Protein backbone atom coordinates (compact mmCIF):
# COMPACT_ATOMS: atom_id res chain seq x y z
CA UNK A 1 0.00 0.00 0.00
CA UNK A 2 2.97 2.40 -0.58
CA UNK A 3 3.93 5.43 -2.93
CA UNK A 4 5.35 4.58 -6.36
CA UNK A 5 7.12 7.94 -6.64
CA UNK A 6 3.89 10.02 -8.65
CA UNK A 7 1.22 7.32 -7.83
CA UNK A 8 0.17 4.45 -5.05
CA UNK A 9 0.66 0.84 -5.58
CA UNK A 10 -1.81 -1.30 -3.20
CA UNK A 11 -1.72 -4.92 -3.39
CA UNK A 12 -4.41 -6.69 -4.27
CA UNK A 13 -5.20 -9.07 -1.26
CA UNK A 14 -7.34 -11.36 -3.19
CA UNK A 15 -4.76 -12.26 -5.65
CA UNK A 16 -1.33 -12.43 -4.93
CA UNK A 17 1.22 -11.03 -7.25
CA UNK A 18 -1.34 -8.23 -8.18
CA UNK A 19 -1.79 -4.62 -8.00
CA UNK A 20 -3.59 -1.75 -7.96
CA UNK A 21 -2.14 1.48 -9.49
CA UNK A 22 -3.91 4.67 -8.00
CA UNK A 23 -3.78 6.24 -11.18
CA UNK A 24 -2.70 4.74 -14.58
CA UNK A 25 -1.71 7.76 -16.09
CA UNK A 26 1.82 6.57 -14.48
CA UNK A 27 1.52 3.11 -14.48
CA UNK A 28 0.94 2.94 -18.18
CA UNK A 29 -1.98 3.49 -18.88
CA UNK A 30 -2.60 0.09 -16.78
CA UNK A 31 -4.73 -0.28 -13.48
CA UNK A 32 -3.81 -3.56 -12.56
CA UNK A 33 -0.20 -4.90 -12.59
CA UNK A 34 0.49 -8.72 -12.32
CA UNK A 35 4.83 -9.18 -10.81
CA UNK A 36 6.58 -12.19 -11.20
CA UNK A 37 10.16 -13.84 -10.38
CA UNK A 38 11.29 -16.57 -11.68
CA UNK A 39 15.19 -17.26 -10.97
CA UNK A 40 15.73 -14.26 -10.23
CA UNK A 41 14.06 -12.31 -13.05
CA UNK A 42 11.49 -9.97 -12.78
CA UNK A 43 8.17 -10.02 -14.60
CA UNK A 44 5.80 -7.44 -14.95
CA UNK A 45 2.28 -7.67 -16.50
CA UNK A 46 0.14 -4.43 -17.46
CA UNK A 47 -3.18 -4.73 -18.11
CA UNK A 48 -4.34 -2.17 -20.57
CA UNK A 49 -7.45 -3.16 -22.25
CA UNK A 50 -9.11 -6.55 -22.06
CA UNK A 51 -7.13 -9.33 -23.65
CA UNK A 52 -4.57 -6.71 -23.87
CA UNK A 53 -1.14 -6.35 -22.32
CA UNK A 54 2.33 -4.61 -21.70
CA UNK A 55 4.85 -7.24 -20.80
CA UNK A 56 7.92 -5.90 -19.40
CA UNK A 57 10.65 -8.51 -18.18
CA UNK A 58 13.51 -7.34 -16.00
CA UNK A 59 16.38 -10.06 -16.42
CA UNK A 60 18.21 -10.18 -12.80
CA UNK A 61 16.50 -6.80 -11.61
CA UNK A 62 18.85 -5.29 -14.11
CA UNK A 63 16.85 -2.07 -15.59
CA UNK A 64 19.72 -2.21 -18.09
CA UNK A 65 18.84 -5.53 -19.55
CA UNK A 66 14.71 -4.57 -19.62
CA UNK A 67 12.68 -5.46 -22.72
CA UNK A 68 9.08 -4.43 -23.75
CA UNK A 69 6.82 -6.68 -25.22
CA UNK A 70 3.04 -5.27 -26.66
CA UNK A 71 1.21 -8.26 -26.62
CA UNK A 72 -2.55 -7.56 -28.74
CA UNK A 73 -1.59 -4.04 -29.01
CA UNK A 74 -3.71 -1.58 -31.45
CA UNK A 75 -2.44 1.67 -31.41
CA UNK A 76 1.02 3.36 -31.02
CA UNK A 77 4.11 1.88 -28.89
CA UNK A 78 4.44 3.89 -25.77
CA UNK A 79 7.86 5.56 -25.44
CA UNK A 80 10.77 3.46 -23.77
CA UNK A 81 11.90 6.38 -21.37
CA UNK A 82 7.92 6.38 -20.26
CA UNK A 83 8.20 2.47 -19.60
CA UNK A 84 11.76 2.83 -18.10
CA UNK A 85 10.28 6.00 -15.43
CA UNK A 86 7.70 3.81 -14.07
CA UNK A 87 9.52 0.08 -14.05
CA UNK A 88 12.63 1.69 -12.27
CA UNK A 89 10.25 2.72 -8.99
CA UNK A 90 8.16 -0.68 -8.77
CA UNK A 91 11.33 -2.42 -9.49
CA UNK A 92 12.79 -0.76 -6.37
CA UNK A 93 8.94 -0.64 -4.59
CA UNK A 94 9.46 -4.87 -4.72
CA UNK A 95 12.55 -5.32 -3.74
CA UNK A 96 11.86 -3.74 -0.31
CA UNK A 97 8.60 -5.21 -0.28
CA UNK A 98 10.33 -8.39 -0.25
CA UNK A 99 12.72 -7.46 1.96
CA UNK A 100 9.89 -6.53 4.40
CA UNK A 101 8.27 -9.81 4.25
CA UNK A 102 11.36 -11.99 4.45
CA UNK A 103 12.13 -10.18 8.19
CA UNK A 104 8.32 -10.53 8.82
CA UNK A 105 8.07 -14.18 7.74
CA UNK A 106 11.42 -15.26 9.88
CA UNK A 107 10.47 -13.62 13.01
CA UNK A 108 6.79 -15.43 13.16
CA UNK A 109 8.19 -18.76 12.18
CA UNK A 110 11.04 -18.31 14.90
CA UNK A 111 7.66 -17.70 17.33
CA UNK A 112 5.98 -21.17 15.95
CA UNK A 113 9.24 -23.04 16.48
CA UNK A 114 10.00 -21.57 19.57
CA UNK A 115 6.61 -22.09 20.84
CA UNK A 116 6.90 -25.80 19.32
CA UNK A 117 9.92 -26.33 21.91
CA UNK A 118 8.09 -25.07 24.83
CA UNK A 119 5.47 -27.46 24.24
CA UNK A 120 6.86 -30.97 23.01
CA UNK A 121 9.74 -30.26 25.59
CA UNK A 122 7.19 -30.83 28.69
CA UNK A 123 7.03 -34.42 26.98
CA UNK A 124 10.22 -34.78 25.26
CA UNK A 125 12.54 -33.27 28.08
CA UNK A 126 14.77 -30.19 28.48
CA UNK A 127 17.60 -30.83 26.16
CA UNK A 128 15.05 -31.33 23.55
CA UNK A 129 13.47 -27.94 24.27
CA UNK A 130 16.98 -26.23 24.05
CA UNK A 131 18.38 -27.26 20.86
CA UNK A 132 14.33 -26.48 19.63
CA UNK A 133 15.33 -22.71 20.51
CA UNK A 134 18.33 -22.22 19.37
CA UNK A 135 17.12 -22.97 15.87
CA UNK A 136 13.99 -21.16 16.68
CA UNK A 137 16.61 -18.48 16.87
CA UNK A 138 18.73 -19.59 13.92
CA UNK A 139 15.37 -18.74 12.21
CA UNK A 140 15.07 -15.65 13.44
CA UNK A 141 18.25 -14.37 12.47
CA UNK A 142 18.77 -15.61 8.94
CA UNK A 143 19.24 -13.61 5.95
CA UNK A 144 17.99 -15.80 2.51
CA UNK A 145 21.44 -15.44 0.67
CA UNK A 146 22.63 -18.35 2.72
CA UNK A 147 20.12 -20.86 1.94
CA UNK A 148 21.53 -24.38 1.01
CA UNK A 149 21.01 -25.89 -1.87
CA UNK A 150 19.28 -29.64 -2.14
CA UNK A 151 22.40 -31.32 -2.22
CA UNK A 152 24.14 -29.42 0.48
CA UNK A 153 21.21 -29.99 2.50
CA UNK A 154 20.03 -33.56 2.04
CA UNK A 155 23.66 -34.22 3.41
CA UNK A 156 23.22 -32.81 6.35
CA UNK A 157 19.56 -34.69 6.59
CA UNK A 158 21.47 -37.95 6.31
CA UNK A 159 23.93 -37.57 9.16
CA UNK A 160 20.95 -37.67 11.63
CA UNK A 161 19.24 -39.96 9.35
CA UNK A 162 22.31 -42.48 9.32
CA UNK A 163 22.39 -41.81 13.52
CA UNK A 164 21.83 -45.26 14.68
CA UNK A 165 19.51 -44.45 17.64
CA UNK A 166 17.06 -42.73 15.10
CA UNK A 167 14.97 -45.82 14.32
CA UNK A 168 11.24 -45.89 14.03
CA UNK A 169 9.27 -48.68 14.77
CA UNK A 170 5.83 -49.31 12.42
CA UNK A 171 3.58 -49.09 14.97
CA UNK A 172 5.10 -45.51 15.61
CA UNK A 173 5.52 -44.60 11.77
CA UNK A 174 1.74 -45.85 10.99
CA UNK A 175 1.09 -43.67 13.47
CA UNK A 176 2.92 -40.39 12.61
CA UNK A 177 1.32 -41.14 9.29
CA UNK A 178 -1.89 -41.64 10.49
CA UNK A 179 -1.42 -37.75 11.84
CA UNK A 180 -0.32 -36.38 8.69
CA UNK A 181 -3.14 -37.74 6.33
CA UNK A 182 -5.32 -36.31 9.33
CA UNK A 183 -4.70 -33.48 7.92
CA UNK A 184 -6.62 -30.48 5.66
CA UNK A 185 -4.61 -28.06 3.41
CA UNK A 186 -7.46 -26.01 3.23
CA UNK A 187 -7.64 -25.33 6.65
CA UNK A 188 -3.88 -25.61 7.12
CA UNK A 189 -3.56 -23.05 4.29
CA UNK A 190 -6.20 -20.68 6.14
CA UNK A 191 -4.73 -21.22 9.37
CA UNK A 192 -1.29 -20.20 8.20
CA UNK A 193 -2.59 -17.35 6.33
CA UNK A 194 -3.68 -15.89 9.11
CA UNK A 195 -0.39 -15.75 10.06
CA UNK A 196 0.14 -12.65 8.32
CA UNK A 197 0.36 -10.71 4.45
CA UNK A 198 3.94 -12.36 4.32
CA UNK A 199 2.12 -15.90 4.17
CA UNK A 200 -0.01 -14.90 1.63
CA UNK A 201 1.80 -16.85 -1.39
CA UNK A 202 0.11 -18.15 -4.36
CA UNK A 203 -1.38 -21.76 -4.56
CA UNK A 204 -0.70 -21.88 -0.58
CA UNK A 205 -3.03 -24.90 -0.47
CA UNK A 206 -0.81 -27.22 -2.93
CA UNK A 207 1.95 -26.07 -1.46
CA UNK A 208 0.53 -27.29 1.89
CA UNK A 209 -1.01 -30.78 0.12
CA UNK A 210 2.56 -30.77 -1.18
CA UNK A 211 4.04 -31.25 1.91
CA UNK A 212 1.56 -33.58 3.16
CA UNK A 213 2.32 -36.21 0.22
CA UNK A 214 5.94 -36.12 0.12
CA UNK A 215 5.59 -35.74 4.22
CA UNK A 216 4.38 -38.93 4.01
CA UNK A 217 5.90 -40.78 1.38
CA UNK A 218 9.49 -40.01 3.41
CA UNK A 219 8.45 -41.78 6.35
CA UNK A 220 7.00 -45.00 4.49
CA UNK A 221 10.04 -44.75 2.04
CA UNK A 222 13.32 -43.17 4.07
CA UNK A 223 13.34 -40.63 0.75
CA UNK A 224 13.12 -37.17 1.47
CA UNK A 225 14.63 -35.97 -0.89
CA UNK A 226 10.96 -34.76 -3.00
CA UNK A 227 10.40 -33.02 0.44
CA UNK A 228 13.69 -30.75 0.58
CA UNK A 229 13.05 -30.29 -3.36
CA UNK A 230 9.87 -29.35 -2.82
CA UNK A 231 10.63 -26.71 -0.74
CA UNK A 232 13.39 -25.29 -3.06
CA UNK A 233 10.74 -25.48 -5.96
CA UNK A 234 9.21 -22.35 -3.94
CA UNK A 235 11.92 -20.52 -4.23
CA UNK A 236 13.00 -20.94 -8.17
CA UNK A 237 9.27 -20.13 -8.34
CA UNK A 238 9.47 -16.70 -6.38
CA UNK A 239 9.03 -17.21 -3.12
CA UNK A 240 11.78 -15.46 -1.21
CA UNK A 241 13.80 -17.55 0.89
CA UNK A 242 13.25 -16.37 3.97
CA UNK A 243 9.17 -17.02 3.49
CA UNK A 244 9.95 -20.70 2.46
CA UNK A 245 11.19 -21.91 5.49
CA UNK A 246 8.51 -20.40 7.31
CA UNK A 247 6.25 -21.08 5.54
CA UNK A 248 7.85 -24.83 6.04
CA UNK A 249 8.67 -24.59 9.46
CA UNK A 250 4.43 -23.17 10.09
CA UNK A 251 3.38 -26.40 8.61
CA UNK A 252 5.98 -28.53 10.26
CA UNK A 253 4.56 -27.29 13.40
CA UNK A 254 0.75 -27.33 12.67
CA UNK A 255 0.87 -31.23 12.45
CA UNK A 256 -1.52 -33.00 15.34
CA UNK A 257 0.29 -34.99 17.94
CA UNK A 258 -2.79 -36.25 19.56
CA UNK A 259 -3.07 -40.02 18.59
CA UNK A 260 0.97 -40.29 19.17
CA UNK A 261 3.05 -41.78 21.36
CA UNK A 262 5.99 -39.95 23.43
CA UNK A 263 8.17 -41.66 20.58
CA UNK A 264 6.92 -40.68 18.02
CA UNK A 265 7.03 -37.56 18.91
CA UNK A 266 10.71 -37.33 19.32
CA UNK A 267 10.52 -38.29 15.91
CA UNK A 268 8.50 -35.69 14.80
CA UNK A 269 10.48 -33.04 16.80
CA UNK A 270 13.45 -34.14 15.80
CA UNK A 271 12.68 -34.60 11.59
CA UNK A 272 11.29 -31.09 11.77
CA UNK A 273 14.06 -29.27 13.45
CA UNK A 274 16.61 -31.29 11.23
CA UNK A 275 14.81 -30.21 8.20
CA UNK A 276 15.28 -26.98 9.33
CA UNK A 277 18.93 -27.00 9.89
CA UNK A 278 19.29 -28.27 6.97
CA UNK A 279 18.48 -25.52 4.95
CA UNK A 280 20.04 -23.42 7.33
CA UNK A 281 23.36 -24.42 9.17
CA UNK A 282 24.90 -27.10 8.82
CA UNK A 283 26.39 -26.98 12.26
CA UNK A 284 23.17 -26.85 14.48
CA UNK A 285 23.15 -30.57 12.84
CA UNK A 286 25.46 -31.65 15.19
CA UNK A 287 23.76 -30.44 18.29
CA UNK A 288 20.29 -32.51 17.24
CA UNK A 289 22.30 -35.41 16.55
CA UNK A 290 23.63 -35.57 20.15
CA UNK A 291 20.66 -35.02 21.47
CA UNK A 292 18.86 -37.96 19.94
CA UNK A 293 20.54 -40.31 22.30
CA UNK A 294 17.81 -39.05 25.35
CA UNK A 295 15.39 -38.13 23.11
CA UNK A 296 14.90 -41.56 21.13
CA UNK A 297 14.17 -44.46 23.60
Amino acid sequence: SAKVGEITITPDNSKPGRYISSNPEYSLLAKLIDAESIKGTEVYTFHTRKGQYVKVTVPDSNIDKMRVDYVNWKGPKYNNKLVKRFVSQFLLFRKEEKEKNEKEALLKASELVSGMGDKLGEYLGVKYKNVAKEVANDIKNFHGRNIRSYNEAMASLNKVLANPKMKVNKSDKDAIVNAWKQVNAKDMANKIGNLGKAFKVADLAIKVEKIREKSIEGYNTGNWGPLLLEVESWIIGGVVAGVAISLFGAVLSFLPISGLAVTALGVIGIMTISYLSSFIDANRVSNINNIISSVIR
